């Protein structure tokens, strides 16, 4: 599914998505537009180290989810990589939330910080009534 901007910014909010971990719900949207273009089916292959990231916020699964073809694997969030390709987020909020409960917090994904870190990112959801 390829979400429109405001309805994913609600569906975010009703997650509790906004301010988790001090992560504003504008730098989410801002994460989710670069990593997959708000589409949850998006897959990308990393053929130097062999890990694929999956759905919308582009989740790697040699560390969060498990796709069983990943070497030096791990899975911290515990889950199938095929959850993370389903039309319902929920999978998909409760992996980038285990994802910001380590150290580096949003700074996990380089993708924020080339496109995300130190702009103005309220137009990501200005006009969506969140």
């Amino acid at each position: 599914k390829v979400f429109e901007r405001c309805e994913l910014a609600r569906t975010l909010k009703r997650l509790g998505m906004d301010g988790y971990r001090g992560i504003s719900l504008a730098n989410w949207m801002c994460l989710a537009k670069w990593e997959s273009g708000y589409n949850t089916r998006a897959t990308n292959y990393n053929a130097g180290d062999r890990s694929t990231d999956y759905g919308i916020f582009q989740i790697n699964s040699r560390y969060w989810c498990n796709d069983g073809k990943t070497p030096g694997a791990v899975n911290a969030a515990h889950l199938s990589c095929s959850a993370l390709l389903q039309d319902n987020i929920a999978d998909a909020v409760a992996a980038a939330k285990r994802v910001a409960r380590d150290p580096q917090g949003i700074r996990a994904w380089v993708a924020w910080r080339n496109r995300c870190q130190n702009r103005d990112v309220r137009q990501y959801v200005q006009g969506c009534g969140v």
